[PDB]
């Protein structure tokens, strides 16, 4: 419910901290940068759930075929567990909306 | 409501058909392609409704800054009015769910 969320552009600085906190344990956002625990996210808002190759998803992402805008990032930061059941991503979520703001704003600059 | 949606894939050569009997009489879609009608369409599904320079649009598709993805252009075009009150756009939408596909499709394509 992209209307919904009506995500609003936050601080791509204070991304970059959240992602550091947060993602990175998991996750590389560069260009070319490996998967790990997760998945490398560089490229993300172009793409559909479970597309970066070599990475094993679960059905469940697969299935999902969600095309990643920031609209869609948002809901699923919230409870990737509760946007996705079945996920193997382990993390509670971002609850406040601001949080969510900020750091889709650092994504969706870091992973272009 | 993208999900709800849950656009699948056609036939980019019937896309290509409808744009011109249908969306060609007031947009182009080429890189470079000049407003007319309509704004041109190219890079649509990398940006937010009411961006294209030097294009007049209403109060009312600047204001509901919609991230153009194909969830969005799909609700969008079965009723235009209805997703943006107010809006210019004249035609009364594509209202099968094929149909909407096979143009997202081309779109999609044409568009990047
Ligand atoms: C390790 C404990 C994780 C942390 C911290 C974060 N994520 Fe993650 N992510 C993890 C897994 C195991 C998976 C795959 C889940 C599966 O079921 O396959 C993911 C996946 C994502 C995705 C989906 C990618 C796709 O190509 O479909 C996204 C968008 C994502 N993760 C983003 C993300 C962000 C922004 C995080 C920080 C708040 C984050 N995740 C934390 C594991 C872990
Ligand atoms: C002339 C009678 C039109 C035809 C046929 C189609 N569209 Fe159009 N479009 C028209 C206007 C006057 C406007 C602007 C409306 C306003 O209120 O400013 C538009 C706008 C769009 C948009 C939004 C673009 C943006 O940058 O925000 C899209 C995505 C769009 N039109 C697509 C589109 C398609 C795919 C069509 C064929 C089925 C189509 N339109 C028909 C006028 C006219």
């Amino acid at each position: 419910a992209k209307e919904s969320t009506g995500f609003k552009p936050g601080s791509a600085k204070k991304g970059a901290t959240l992602f550091k906190t947060r993602c990175q344990q998991c996750h590389t956002i560069e260009e070319g940068g490996p998967n790990k625990v997760g998945p490398n996210l560089h490229g993300i808002f172009g793409r559909h759930s479970g597309q970066v190759k070599g990475y094993s998803y679960t059905d469940a992402n697969i299935n999902k075929n969600v095309k990643w805008d920031e609209d869609s990032m948002s809901e699923y930061l919230t409870n990737p567990k509760k946007y996705i059941p079945g996920t193997k991503m382990a993390f509670a979520g971002l609850k406040k909306e601001k949080d969510r703001n900020d750091l889709i704003t650092y994504m969706t600059k870091a992973a272009k």
